[PDB]
């Protein structure tokens, strides 16, 4: 029997954030480990690993938005962040795109754990349009570095926070929004890993449905009631916060959870929202798991890949 390990890793500020943010909220059986250049930062961070790179470049300080300093610290630091990532089976690698420790390092992180041979998937926000042609123009550079180092990506625009929000929301709500595209990507894979299921799924499933695809997306879905399996199928797809969206998609693995009232008609309709929103013919990868504990809910999970 086989025991996946899980990893996430902070990179930069916005990584870190979005690292201590998660911890804070609860998660279990998931390593954090946190990669800064910013000495002052990691000290706040609540990750059991924490790595700083490039004191000799910055003196503990960050970037100050030069990526070449940014990727010049990681590299530096090569054997520290493979020590920290080794045994990791999957690595998640979140950070903001736009300055200089995210944009740099965070590439040659996801670089290392696939080197390793963790299955490595890529959740990077790119900078809001308020902050400036320049910024997006180098956190584009960033997107590009880190889409050729990961196995799969996720890419939240910062600008799509604002179309979350009212004109008061805080704006430690709408990052909270965005920290949820990971962890509940996270938790669903974790789910899937270790629950049995009775059309079961496990972690060399998530390795076909991810290696080596480019763009990807991971939604969860869940709902009640009439109806519940189409909507809880919507929810799963239809995320505002994300550049790429299900449709276009050439493979899904799509799990349904759910009581001992699943049923297989509800299961098909999930199946056909998953495929008709994609617009393709999707080679998809199916899973159900019965939680007796569930009454009336219903959950779905998607990863989505081969746009
Ligand atoms: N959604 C979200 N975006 C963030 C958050 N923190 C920063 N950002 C965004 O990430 C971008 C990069 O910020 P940051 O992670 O602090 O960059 P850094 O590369 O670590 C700083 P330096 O350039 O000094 O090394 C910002 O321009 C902003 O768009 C966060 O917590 N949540
Ligand atoms: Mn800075």
């Amino acid at each position: 029997s086989h025991m996946a390990t899980l990893k996430v890793i902070g990179v930069g500020g916005g990584g870190n954030n979005a690292v201590n943010r998660m911890i804070d909220h609860g998660m279990n059986n998931v390593e954090f480990i946190a990669i800064n250049t910013d000495g002052q930062a990691l000290n706040l961070s609540k990750a059991e690993s924490k790595i700083q790179i490039g004191e000799k470049l910055t003196r503990g300080l960050g970037a100050g938005a030069n990526p070449e300093i940014g990727k010049k610290a990681a590299e530096e630091s090569r054997e520290q962040i493979e020590d920290a990532i080794q045994g990791a089976d999957m690595v998640f690698v979140t950070s903001g795109m736009g300055g200089g420790t995210g944009t740099g390092a965070a590439p040659v992180v996801a670089k290392i754990a696939k080197e390793m041979g963790a299955l490595t998937v890529g959740v990077v926000t790119r900078p809001f349009s308020f902050e400036g042609r320049k910024r997006q123009t180098q956190a584009a550079a960033g997107v590009e570095a880190m889409k050729a180092a990961v196995d799969t990506l996720i890419v939240i625009p910062n600008d799509r926070l604002l179309d979350i929000v009212d004109k008061s929301t805080p704006m430690m709500e709408a990052f909270k929004e965005a920290d949820n595209v990971l962890r509940q990507g996270v938790q669903g894979i974790s789910d899937l890993i270790a629950v049995s299921g009775e059309v079961n799924l496990d972690f060399a499933d998530v390795k076909t449905i991810m290696s080596n695809q480019g763009s990807a997306l991971m939604g969860i879905g869940v709902s009640s009631g009439e109806n519940r399996a189409v909507e809880a199928a919507k929810k799963a797809i239809s995320s505002p916060l994300l550049e790429t969206s299900i449709v276009g998609a050439q493979g899904v693995l799509m799990n349904i959870t759910g009581g001992e009232s699943l049923s297989l008609f509800e299961a098909q309709e999930a199946a056909d929202i998953v495929q008709d929103a994609a617009d393709e013919d999707v080679n998809m990868i199916f899973g159900t798991v019965i939680n007796p504990e569930l009454q009336d809910e219903i959950v779905v999970t998607v990863i989505a890949t081969g746009f």
